[PDB]
Order: structure tokens, then sequence, then C-alpha cells
């Protein structure tokens, strides 16, 4: 509704804070190239691959716009205002744009490349809202808009698993044409827009425990109930008694409570210092792990757990955490200090430690010849009386993930991170429409292999609407907020460097103000 | 019937911007302690991060169908999985809800 | 210090970029940022109004004051004009002092 002369749409970048709520938005330039020459292929796994390895799919022509990282969003001030400020957020609705959309078509001869505007060219968009194909957003995967609003991102090429034998494939396996979909076709002059409404979801908890599970008790005064203080006389001829005494302050680990950490599974601990670990390889084979049909699928990061107990911080979980990299990180075999690894810290106070058992219990029934032994356990389920955390949510990281349609589910939340939906935010699928060249002059029924190549670009626009939970505390003291560092640095974190690379040092993550239980 | 398997729910053609822990030991050389991370892709499906994890198992006795691949013994009820209340064992049948067999 | 007038809010900065157009990717999908852009570059037309305000002079001073004037002798070029080349030039810098007010 504009030609080629006028533009589409505006840069919004801004964000505002209402105080109740905040909106932020984000526009960015991509770039869509033609993937696997206008064809959907199917795709396997090789031979040699490990059984736990194997898949069956199909890749596809199609892009897809991912924003489901938090720093898309938020800017390192704006996340920092949010995770000092509140006790907790969700998001309520997003607003998606596509706008001032150009289609090069791009020629080579010789070494020379030749590129010029196509004006008649088409691009085709639609957003899946009935949730009909496959949902890859949840996944974690690269492709994400990026964090500096100044960066050109490629647009990922979408494509999609199904059931496999083996590398094959079996007869429910689902094939999707996305060509099969009604999508808008856009010459450069039409926009893209559709509106989205989060469901109901609880806020995430932007702060941490100011109480551990067990220390609820009043420490000045004793219960009523006893407890079994002794099995044995406690002097003289040592003989069987039963002696009951009232706990109170002294001892707080032999009161009665009326709660239980939460659920565990247990993971191997790892030392952040050279040699402390084993020498042998076993990441796969000490790891943790589910099966299904077959297949060993790693655990990770898991059910949210504590990533070490107090003063052992030079420790973390195997697999048990998120782990980002720093700017300029290789992609294969890096080293430690390239990557940030992630902390689960404040969730002491519920959950267990991910690298420690759950408790004990007792194995027998003992008897005057048979003395009580008791069993360790590493494993738990969901038992009456557990409260627990879900794990944090990083600047860097998931917002959603989709809940998968099945019968059951114990409480969705990611084990990523991020708030779990039912109906997650859709699909935004993206093409370049096929421009034939030149056909034969005589009738040929064969399909056409010969294109022209051509990209598209153009700008892409999110906003999302955020709720607000403010901080209530009573608290005298000052609380732990998250602060620059005011001493020289040859670099500003969380900026660019002197070639225009931005970079993030570290893992910021939302939980600082402090809460009761 | 589901088209999916839990696990693979990710993207076939991506890889993730998530690290894990790809090594224990270096890869050559004289073999010493060291933590390499890399990002799962492609190749590795079973090393991604993944936000969900299978349903609860009650494990069973696997039985069957040709004759004599057995064991030689009476074990409906001994190596049965059962639960137990007030001093009864009760059999669990069918159970909690299991595939019945992996692939082929 | 240098002159003029202070402004707590003064004339608000104009920003201006050129959107960058990305080259052609690769087929396959990378994460890492472009770095290959089509060169471009922009031209238009600029208008600047300015409303300025006069206080004009009330002198009763009976003999004349002196005044910002051009010469009459004859010269090469011209002030405050081109040259044979094209090149304007400004001879001297005037300023806005002439008038006399008693204090």
């Amino acid at each position: 509704a504009d030609g080629v002369g006028n533009s589409s749409g505006n840069w919004h970048c801004d964000s505002q804070w209402l105080g109740d709520r905040v909106i932020t938005t984000s526009t960015r330039t991509w770039a869509l190239p033609t993937y696997n020459n206008h064809l959907y292929k199917q795709i396997s796994s090789q031979s040699g691959a490990t059984n736990d390895n194997h898949y069956f799919g199909y890749s596809t022509p199609w892009g897809y716009f991912d924003f489901n990282r938090f720093h898309c969003h938020f800017s390192p001030r704006d996340w920092q205002r949010l995770i000092n400020n509140n006790w907790g957020f969700r998001p309520k609705r997003l607003n998606f744009k596509l706008f001032n959309i150009q289609v090069k078509e791009v020629t080579q001869n010789d070494g020379t490349t030749t590129i010029a505007n196509n004006l008649t060219s088409t691009v085709q968009v639609f957003t899946d809202s009935e949730y009909q194909l496959p949902y890859v957003l949840g996944s974690a995967h690269q492709g994400c808009l990026p964090p500096f609003p100044a960066d050109v991102f490629m647009v990922p090429q979408y494509g999609y698993l199904t059931l496999n034998n083996g590398s094959q494939a079996v007869g429910r396996s689902s094939f999707y044409c996305l060509e099969y979909f009604p999508s808008q076709m856009l010459r450069t002059g039409n926009n893209f827009q559709f509106s989205y409404t989060f469901e109901d979801v609880p806020f995430h908890s932007s702060y941490a425990h100011s109480q551990s599970l067990d220390r609820l008790m009043n420490p000045l005064i004793d219960q009523y109930l006893y407890y079994l203080n002794r099995t044995q006389t406690a002097s003289g001829t040592q003989q069987s008694r039963l002696l009951f005494s009232q706990a109170g302050p002294t001892s707080m680990s032999l009161q009665a409570k009326n709660w239980l950490p939460g659920p565990c599974y247990r993971q191997q601990r790892l030392s952040k210092q050279a040699n402390d670990n084993n020498n042998s390889n076993f990441p796969w084979t000490g790891a943790t792990k589910y099966h299904l049909n077959g297949r060993d699928s790693l655990v990770n990061p898991g059910p949210a757990m504590a990533s070490h107990k107090d003063d052992k911080e030079k420790f973390f979980p195997m697999h048990g955490t998120l782990i980002f990299g720093k700017e300029g990180t290789n992609a294969n075999n890096a080293d430690l200090e390239n990557v940030m690894i992630t902390d689960e810290e404040e969730i002491r106070t519920t959950n267990p430690v991910a690298t420690e058992q759950y408790g004990t219990v007792s194995n027998n029934l003992q008897n005057s010849n048979a003395g009580p032994t008791t069993g360790t356990v590493n494993h738990q389920g969901a038992l009456p009386g557990m409260v627990w955390q879900d794990r944090d949510v990083y600047l860097q990281g998931p917002i959603w993930a989709k809940i998968p349609h099945t019968d059951g589910h114990f409480h969705p939340s990611p084990l990523m991170g991020g708030f779990g939906l039912k109906h997650p935010p859709p699909q935004i699928m993206i093409k370049n429409t096929p421009v034939p060249a030149n056909p034969p002059t005589n009738f040929s029924a064969a399909k056409f292999a010969s294109f022209i190549t051509q990209y598209s670009t153009g700008q892409v626009s999110v906003e999302i609407e955020w709720e607000l939970q403010k901080e209530n505390s009573k608290r005298w003291n000052p609380e732990i907020q998250y602060t620059s560092n005011y001493n020289k640095s040859v670099n500003v974190d969380f900026t660019v460097d002197t070639n225009g690379v931005y970079s993030e040092p570290r893992p910021i993550g939302t939980r600082y103000l402090t809460r009761n239980l």
C-alpha cells in the first residue's frame, strides 16, 4: 500500500516503563537467503551415528524469526531496572512487524558479482497461529535476533524432525509442506503485522529467599512435640532404652517440620580448578541421562537444583546448568575460561544441591540381632509437602517454551528456564518466492531447476508488554543489587570494542531481591 | 499418536547457542584432565539441552512371545513388580502407562 | 564563553544514517553477524528556518554613528563573493557591535 518509494515502517527500538508494566520494543535488520534451492529435502542421520544420535526429518526452503532470547527485548540497563526493583515479571502481549522489504537479484559473471533491485519480486510470510507445524522455537537454537540493535542478522532456516527407526522413517512420520498454508505475499512496499496475547502464566521469581526451608522455626522457643533422642541408655551399662526430648534452639535438625525440599535427579560434580577432576573422559559415561525408546538422552540442565552448597563455589554440576560463551568463543572444545557457566546458588534454601543426595531412608527392619541399615536417595520424585523453585532466567536465554501436548504433565515449567506456554508465540515463517529463469521455447513437463538467484532484506520490529511485580519488602538492611564495577578498565562491559564487536561479559540472572519463605 | 519423539523437538538444521561439556580429558597428546565445551547441534542430538523429561516409570519384567527365549523357572509372582499395602503384596497390573517395547 | 546564547534546552540534535543493506547471504545459515554490505550513500536537501526577534535602536545622539560598511575603492575581488574559480570567501570577522548606548 506504498510502492517503490515509500517506507512501510519506522524504526522503534525504545523501552517504556509505566511502573506496573514495561513495554520493550526492538527493531532489527535481517537478510533472508534462498535455502536449499527452493526445495523440501528429507534429512537423516548418517551411518556410523550412534543409536542415540539418529534422526529423520525434513529441511524446508522457509526461514523463520526467533525473538525467544531475553536480550533481544532488553538492554543491559533495562534488565538491571527489572531485576533490581522487582519480585517478578511475566509477558502480557506482543506485536510483530516486517517492513521496508527489499528483494535483491544477484548475477555472477567472471569474478564480478552484481546485485540489483528486483522490484516486482515477492517474499512470502505466514505466522502459524493454530500450531499445526512442528514447533522448533523452544530448543534454544541460534538465529535469534541479536543482542545489539545495530547488528544485522541472517534469518535461520526452518526444518523439523519426526519419528525415526534408526536413520529410517516409520509410517507415522509426518511430512509438512509449508506451501500448503495461506501466506501473505509482499513486494517492496508491502508490510506484515500480527498481534499475540500471552495466556495467564505465573510471574517468574526475581527474588531469592531470606530463609532456608529448614530454618522456618522460632529460634527462641522449644517445640511441644517430642522426638526420639536416645535409642540407648545414656550412661552405665549400655542397654536398649527409648528416650524422648523436645527439640529446640540447640538442635534444629531434630525438630518436626511441615515441608520437604524439592525433587532431585542427581548430577556429577565438576571442579573448576584444573587437575581436581578425575583423569578419564566421562562427559557421556558418567552422565545423568534419561532413556526413551532405546536412546539415552543426556539430562540437561534438568530439574532445578542448587549448583553447589555453602563455600563450594569452585564446583558446578556436570550438565546441570546453563553454559553460555564469550564473544568470539570457538564452537567446539572451548576452554573453561571461554564459556560462562551460570549458577543456581540462590535456590539452596529450597531445592536440593544438584550434586548431593536427596537424603537417606532405612532399607531394613532392625531388631536386637539386626542393626539398622539405611540407603541413600540419589533421585526423588514428588512427595507430598515438597516446595521448590524453578530455574532462573538470564539476560541471555529462553523466554518461553511450548508445553508438549500430552495427557498429563507435572509442573510444566521449562527446564532451561522461561515460561511454559500451551499456546506460545506462533512461528513466523518467511521465504523468497521462486523466480524462474527463462523457460525453453518448447514445452517440457519437467519441473524447473533453473531459478534467478535472489535474496531479501528488510526490517523487523518486536514489541512485548511485560507485567511487573513490585518489591514490598520490610527488611531494614540494604539488599544485593546488580551493579557495574567502578574500577577502570580497557573496555566498558556490555559495550562494543575498538573493532565494533558487541560482547556480554557475564550471564546476568534475575534473582537479587530477597523474600521470606 | 505423536508425530515426534520428546527428545526430537529440536530444529535439525540449527545449532544451539548453549554449550555443553564435550570432553573431561584432553583430546590428544599426553592424557590430562581438561574441561572442553562445545555447542550441540545436528550431529549430536542426545547432548542438547532440553526443556522436558519423559513420564514416570515403575519398571516391569520383559517377556518374549517366542517359546524358549524366556527363562526356565516359574516367576509370574516372584519376578513380578508389585506394591505393598498393610502386609499384602499386590501385583501391579497393568500399572503406570509405559511403552510396551522399544523399536523393533 | 565563545559567544551566543546559553540554552538549557537548546535546539535538538538531528541524527541521520544510511540504513545497512546486506550483500547476498550464504546459502547455509551462519549466526555470525554480517560484515558484508552494499556500498551506498545518500544525498538530499536540508532547509532551516529561524525566526529572530529584534530590538530597535532608540538613541537620541545628535552626531552620526559608526556603521559596518563596504569600501568603495576598486579591487580585484568583491568582498563576501566568489572568485574566478568559484570559491566563496569571507574577508573579515564581522561583529555585531556598532550602534552605541549609554551605561
